[PDB]
RNA sequence: GUCAACAAGUACCGUAAGGGAAAGUUGAAAAGAACUUUGAAGAGAGAGUUCAAGAGGGCGUGAAACCGUUAAGAGGUAAACG
RNA sequence: GUGGAGGUCCGUAGCGGUCCUGACGUGCAAAUCGGUCGUCCGACCUGGGUAUAGGGGCGAAAGACUAAUCGAACCAUCUAG
RNA sequence: ACGAGAACUUUGAAGGCCGAAGUGGAGAAGGGUUCCAUGUGAACAGCAGUUGAACAUGGGUCAGUCGGUCCUGAGAGAUGGGCGAGCGCCGUUCCGAAGGGACGGGCGAUGGCCUCCGUUGCCCUCGGCCGAUCGAAAGGGAGUCGGGUUCAGAUCCCCGAAUCCGGAGUGGCGGAGAUGGGCGCCGCGAGGCGUCCAGUGCGGUAACGCGACCGAUCCCGGAGAAGCCGGCGGGAGCCCCGGGGAGAGUUCUCUUUUCUUUGUGAAGGGCAGGGCGCCCUGGAAUGGGUUCGCCCCGAGAGAGGGGCCCGUGCCUUGGAAAGCGUCGCGGUUCCGGCGGCGUCCGGUGAGCUCUCGCUGGCCCUUGAAAAUCCGGGGGAGAGGGUGUAAAUCUCGCGCCGGGCCGUACCCAUAUCCGCAGCAGGUCUCCAAGGUGAACAGCCUCUGGCAUGUUGGAACAAUGUAGGUAAGGGAAGUCGGCAAGCCGGAUCCGUAACUUCGGGAUAAGGAUUGGCUCUAAGGGCUGGGUCGGUCGCGGCCGGCGCCUAGCAGCCGACUUAGAACUGGUGCGGACCAGGGGAAUCCGACUGUUUAAUUAAAACAAAGCAUCGCGAAGGCCCGCGGCGGGUGUUGACGCGAUGUGAUUUCUGCCC
RNA sequence: AAAUGCCUCGUCAUCUAAUUAGUGACGCGCAUGAAGGAUGAACGAGAUUCCCACUGUCCCUACCUACUAUCCAGCGAAACC
RNA sequence: GUUGGAUUGUUCACCCACUAAUAGGGAACGUGAGCUGGGUUUAGACCGUCGUGAGACAGGUUAGUUUUACCCUACUGAUGAUGUGUUGUUGCCAUGGUAAUCCUGCUCAGUACGAGAGGAACCGCAGGUUCAGACAUUUGGUGUAUGUGCUUGGCUGAGGAGC
RNA sequence: UCUGGGUCGGGGUUUCGUACGUAGCAGAGCAGCUCCCUCGCUGCGAUCUAUUGAAAGUCAGCCCUCGACACAAGGGUUUGU
């Protein structure tokens, strides 16, 4: 019943956290997660012919 | 007296080289205390063996230091002594 | 932004041993214990197997260590020096 | 309860501690019977014991597959040789006539199912594991798993599934090799009979596949056989989250509740999944593909299509007959009894621990060897004359064997060492829930234990360990010694100085609870317009514009903001830097007197000098032209001083 | 006037109410000095001086807790003489 | 009675401040099984001077284990012992110990005294210092009454009640 | 003994700060029910308010009880002019 209340947001707080925000969730993992989301929507638009091979490749570097 | 009169180069010690003790005696004969009784037993009390258990299984004799007990005497200049 | 280097830093287990000149000091112990401390990817820590033996060994060097023994180990003898 | 006797034994109940880096479960060393029963109750276990690791009496360790055994490593070590008065010791390929083998060739005596054909003697050919031998219970090293079982043993016994190696003269059976063509009569023909010629397998463009699929001396190769660290990814085990059961717990009220439990070995066969600098088609600039990071491409990208490897996961055989959970019924009541029922369906992840893989980083550091095994190249040779044939077979099945030694238990606040049941020391494997960054500390579950060699009663001094303290705030003291303060995290803000890296968590400040909300951050599905119209579903196409994306379902965790709210409390315990200004010294990290000195000492990088071109330099050695450096060669070895950088290093021979 | 300066508590400045301390200067320096001299970040369980915060370190002691001592049952040493 | 401090290991010294005063000594240079370990101060190390050197320095610097009482006595407390028949109650005092101390203010008096500047004292009163003996109404400390609230992490299915 | 002193209980004192339940048209808000409602009525919800200076403790070394309940002439060892 505390995991039920933590997932609603309670007890999380700024005085209930004791490790650094990078230790609490690594920003490499945030970057690694975000890159995979934005790279597979680009591969999915290319094979669905929304974007061509040229708009894909310039977007892929942004 | 050989370290060793005895289950002695033994037990034990040290990684090893090596080091290295202690310990003899019931009685003539086991006759090594049957039996009864108290105790859970060890231990006792009787009884018995023997010349002897003031010889009872590390037991011949059994000193002293030291200790217990009884008896007698004494005790404020620590005892002791001439 | 990503990336993740370093005899890098705080800090575990380990390894070590600073201070209290704390406890102990006929001890739990012929060197221990408590707290605080040093280091903690490196000249790191460790098991087993090997090599080096006494005026010799081995030493990031204190004359340190070489079986509780070290400015020359231990054992027996010369020796009742 | 037993007992003469209970603070200490055992059983139950409670209350607690270790708290998965255990006070848990197993081992290596080392011990040596301590293991396990029963009995005792003297001694010993520093109180006591009805207890014991004591005493007595018995019992207990089962192997082709687990180790040893085998292999080589650092190294040890004989022989030849050399030295040595000598016991010997030097040396390990060096001052050696160091192969004792081999299919075959051939001469053979011939013993023989003497047709022969296994043996054998010499000859011919062939030939460097060029160093005997030893060295690992953590290296290398074929092949065993599940279930049951004892007072004490089990991967060893039993039951059941396997499996490697070795062998089989009298070959044990299949299959492969290997049974085709041409011609000529005959057969209406399907097929016979004759004759001639083949036949040491076949498929795929390819990578490669197929059950076998000749072949020696020799030769080339592979496996064995390789560091550390980082980052991802796959798979498992555990954890977790929804449900479905079976059984317990609570039930004063609430709780569709809380807990426990909810299997499939090896070896086969298949299929997911993972990897591939593997193949083929084709030819890329408006460069494209792509990872967290990279990286890749005319020496062939993207895209299509294949191939191989791994497959520890899932399915199947094993296999439910076993096990487990419940519920019952019996006796031989000390039976691997008997029966029912079940052993289900999902979801998550920067989780943890193993493992597999990919790809990087670092190195004046490049991270064993060998037994063993395999593949290829080569072709000496061998096989039979068209037969239900031969040599041969790394294919399937069958048959026989696997000896010797270890195997109990302890593995440590009581089995080991420390004179002892000694707070010391002593190498590893597994590792749950909560909090949290965390194998931190704290609390709990599994498992374990009885407070560490005595109890009782008191609450004096002095201690030892821990706390607090008005008002001052180092005045104490040789010295702020000791203690205290500080502390996490978020948001701000950070000087001098500097080798530009640092200083730095500088310093300094704010914030932190609970509750109720709010935003933001993803994943899987379906965008199909008219039946044009019959094999309530499709068969080929008129018939249409999601195209600024909708719609359904599902899913974690985290960040920011706001309202309310409390006696201003909020990192509430635990965890958890006091800071500043200077001077001296050593650059730093590292090291050091085990048991009074951790430092400014030693080390060190950098700098500088010296010797030496091998009959050499330095050094060992009783001795040998014996050793070490040296598997070396001046960018090297050897001998010294100083001690990073910066800046300098004067004069005297 | 340095970890090197006898004289020496050197002289002047600063720091304090007060400084044989510390820092900055000065220097015929008892007896500084160049592979060692002079520096300089970072680092240090190294030595030293002051400031801020903090405090029983003190003025000046007090009180509370655990284990002792203390008493009892059991057990029972040694140094020394 | 003879103090609180800076520097120094200091004894001494010197200075600041207070005070009625900040006198001098002794007791195994009183006192370490009382402490501390700052000076000296074994083994480490650095510098200067000396020495060919190992080393030395009555020179500077830094680091460096402080053991035992349970015996007899003394001392401090605690029982007790000998007498008087036993036993109790109420008392006496031999002897030994002995403790209080100093200063301000007011007043005297701005008087005596003195040219002036300055400037007392006794009586009296009001307080304080140092010491001594107590005590806890009060204020302060303590606080495990484990009193009563609050609160973190965990645990009993939650609530409640608790650990 | 005009008993007695104990153990509970009661009262006084005092310490802390308002218990549990229940109720509330108190509550930041959120979720629901719509024949309802004519702006409802069920939930969730820290906190608040009333019941409530409540609740809990209070001699063990606090005070006073005369309520309840028991128990108390019982033992053991010595002492003579
Ligand atoms: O334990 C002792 C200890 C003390 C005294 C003796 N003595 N002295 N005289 C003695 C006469 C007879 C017997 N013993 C005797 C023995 C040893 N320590 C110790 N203390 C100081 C110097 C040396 C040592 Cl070793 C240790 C060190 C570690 C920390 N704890 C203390
Ligand atoms: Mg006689
Ligand atoms: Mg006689
Ligand atoms: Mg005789
Ligand atoms: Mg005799
Ligand atoms: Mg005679
Ligand atoms: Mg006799
Ligand atoms: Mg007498
Ligand atoms: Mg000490
Ligand atoms: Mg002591
Ligand atoms: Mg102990
Ligand atoms: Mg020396
Ligand atoms: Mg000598
Ligand atoms: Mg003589
Ligand atoms: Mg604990
Ligand atoms: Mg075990
Ligand atoms: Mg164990
Ligand atoms: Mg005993
Ligand atoms: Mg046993
Ligand atoms: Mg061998
Ligand atoms: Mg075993
Ligand atoms: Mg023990
Ligand atoms: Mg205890
Ligand atoms: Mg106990
Ligand atoms: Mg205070
Ligand atoms: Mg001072
Ligand atoms: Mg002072
Ligand atoms: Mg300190
Ligand atoms: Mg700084
Ligand atoms: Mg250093
Ligand atoms: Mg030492
Ligand atoms: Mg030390
Ligand atoms: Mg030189
Ligand atoms: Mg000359
Ligand atoms: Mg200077
Ligand atoms: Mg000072
Ligand atoms: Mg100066
Ligand atoms: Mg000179
Ligand atoms: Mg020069
Ligand atoms: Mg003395
Ligand atoms: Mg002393
Ligand atoms: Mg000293
Ligand atoms: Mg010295
Ligand atoms: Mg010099
Ligand atoms: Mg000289
Ligand atoms: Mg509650």
């Amino acid at each position: 019943k505390n995991t039920l209340a933590r997932r609603k947001g309670r007890h999380m707080g700024i005085g209930k956290r004791k490790g650094t925000a990078n230790a609490r969730m690594p920003e490499k993992v945030t970057w690694m997660r975000r890159m995979r989301i934005l790279r597979r929507l680009l591969r999915r638009y290319r094979e669905s012919k929304k974007i061509d091979r040229h708009m894909y490749h310039s977007l892929y570097l942004k």
